[PDB]
């Protein structure tokens, strides 16, 4: 709808910063609006949705399993580590791991996991073959949310992780198994209250991961629809902005205030 661009464009307006906005059919693929379709801008923790499933990934092929128990110590703790922290004595799976990555966007989590796989360029490959030659992580958590402008390293452009993140979700990359479990983490996100679910109505599906960084970055993706099954795939990125974090906060939720009401 032209009144969703033109929230976008006025949310553009009222940061002073660039923002990428896809809105995609999860049937068919196709986008039904986009909105710098093709710029960059920083993944942050959203990448974490795709370490996840490069691990799945492995799981189905059974060189990882979900139950494998993962010992660390202090010295993996990196700063916002809300549930790795816990589990200094017993380890966790990497079954919790991926949990924690993604509901809870914990950060030693994610650099457990980056581990397992071979690194920021293994899931950058892992990546590539699927079909995505446009996004690419190169960092280790905390240091890949710098965001330093026109640096192109762990960014993703809108249109390509809304449809890498099509086919994570339903293409024919995972088993049934795999893809139901990435579905699920995502669904239980307890930390991107204040974005597209704060415009929810009730009865809605939401399965989605929000992320934060520097100089004013915010985005967030998702998979939604209402009476409880997810229809479109939503990814909105902002990046520039001197605004604090609740005025970002604030966009966002317009953004899904209005492709909610124009649905
Ligand atoms: C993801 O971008 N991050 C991890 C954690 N918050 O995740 S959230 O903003 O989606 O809820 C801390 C902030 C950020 C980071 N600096 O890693």
């Amino acid at each position: 709808h032209p009144e969703t661009l033109v929230k976008v464009k006025d949310a553009e307006d009222q940061l002073g910063a660039r923002v990428g906005y896809i809105e995609l059919d999860l049937n068919s693929g196709k986008i039904l609006e986009s909105f710098r379709p093709e710029e960059r801008f920083p993944m942050m923790s959203t990448f974490k949705v795709l370490l996840c499933g490069a691990v799945l990934s492995r799981v189905d092929a059974g060189q990882e399993q979900l139950g494998r128990r993962i010992h660390y110590s202090q010295n993996d703790l990196v700063e916002y580590s809300p549930v790795t922290e816990k589990h200094l004595t017993d380890g966790m799976t990497v079954r919790e791991l991926c949990s924690a990555a993604i509901t809870m966007s914990d950060n030693t989590a994610a650099n457990l996991l980056l581990t397992t796989i071979g690194g920021p360029k293994e899931l950058t490959a892992f990546l590539h073959n699927m079909g995505d030659h446009v996004t690419r992580l190169d960092r280790w958590e905390p240091e890949l949310n710098e965001a330093i402008p026109n640096d192109e390293r762990d960014t993703t452009t809108p249109a390509a992780m809304a449809t890498t993140l099509r086919k994570l979700l339903t293409g024919e990359l995972l088993t049934l198994a795999s893809r139901q479990q990435l579905i699920d983490w995502m669904e239980a996100d307890k930390v991107a209250g204040p974005l597209l679910r704060s415009a929810l109505p009730a009865g809605w599906f939401i399965a989605d991961k929000s992320g934060y960084g520097e100089r004013g970055s915010r985005g967030i993706i998702a998979a939604l629809g209402p009476d409880g099954k997810p229809s479109r795939i939503v990814v909105i990125y902002t990046t520039g902005s001197q605004a604090t974090m609740d005025e970002r906060n604030r966009q966002i939720a317009e953004i899904g205030a209005s492709l909610i009401k124009h649905w």
